[PDB]
């Protein structure tokens, strides 16, 4: 190994986002489909594995609401015995999360690389 020259393949940085954590800067030696490409970044992170694990397109929140209801229509709720609502217990969220699978490339599915990548298992056993 002494002639190997970076620049070889068309490397760009992606913006991937370890499974429930947070998004790391890592650069993507992309040349063939998704498949390729996140392969590459699972060994950045030390990943092996994609039967139960897929990936989402991860949608940058640009539009957060300030709701918590309508407020100025009726100002509050005309009982209050029960507050089910305080703190959000359960980070659930599927509209962050637009699936994405591998058998083509992120330009055949209009995706560029400006879209956070988000690793998810939407096949998660570890219910013990």
């Amino acid at each position: 190994s002494s002639g190997l020259v970076p620049r070889g393949s068309h490397m760009r940085p992606l913006k991937i986002r370890m499974l429930d954590g947070t998004v790391k800067t890592i650069m993507v030696d992309d040349s063939k489909t998704v498949t390729d490409m996140l392969m590459t970044i699972c060994a950045r992170i030390g990943i092996t594995n994609h039967d139960e694990y897929s990936l989402v397109r991860e949608l940058m929140e640009e539009k957060k609401d300030e709701g918590t209801g309508t407020l100025r229509k009726d100002k509050t709720l005309l009982r209050d015995e029960k507050k089910m609502e305080k703190l959000k217990q359960k980070l659930h969220t599927d509209d962050e999360l637009n699936w994405l699978d591998h058998g083509r490339t992120l330009r055949e599915q209009g995706v560029e690389e400006h879209e956070t990548l988000l690793l998810r298992r939407k096949f998660f056993y570890s219910d013990q």
